[PDB]
């Protein structure tokens, strides 16, 4: 039963996106031993839409211009559900911290994994001013995400 939640401030841009290539791609390894994924914003507030300028845009070059649309809100119960926390999110990493308990120490940021990436929160125009943008935060992010995700760490 390994649970992953994906927090995204937004979750109208880099969440939704996202949420189709690791669903997609999570069905080779993940799937198969019956593995779940959840993506919910920090408040709720709107996180749920799931459609940005740069986000769109670039699945509208060849992917799809959505499929996730869910308003979701990470919470405490939602996040003793999920066995690992990611934030991705400069600043929701901070607020999420002094938000939950002392459980935070579950949750990963990208900083620690995007090299020259050093991207703000979400890409997009509207966050960093290109539509390609999102191309090579979410492809690379969601890779090497992908890759910890399936199990690059030692079991007990």
């Amino acid at each position: 039963m390994k649970k992953i939640l994906f927090i995204c401030l937004g979750n109208i841009c880099r969440s939704p996106m996202a949420e189709f290539i690791m669903k997609d791609l999570v069905k080779k390894a993940n799937l198969e031993k019956e593995f779940f994924i959840n993506s919910a914003g920090t408040s709720g507030e709107h996180d749920g839409e799931g459609m940005h300028y740069g986000t769109k845009n670039k699945l509208a070059q060849l992917n799809i211009e959505h499929k996730n649309f869910t308003s979701k809100k990470l919470t405490q119960k939602l996040c003793d559900e999920s066995d690992f926390l990611i934030t991705m999110d400069n600043s929701n990493f901070k607020n999420v911290l002094k938000n939950f308990t002392n459980t935070q120490n579950k949750v990963l940021k990208i900083t620690d994994f995007s090299p020259s990436l050093n991207y703000d929160e979400v890409p997009d125009p509207w966050y960093s001013g290109n539509f390609d943008e999102t191309y090579k935060i979410l492809s690379l992010a969601c890779k090497n995400l992908l890759v910890f995700l399936s199990k690059h760490h030692h079991h007990h």
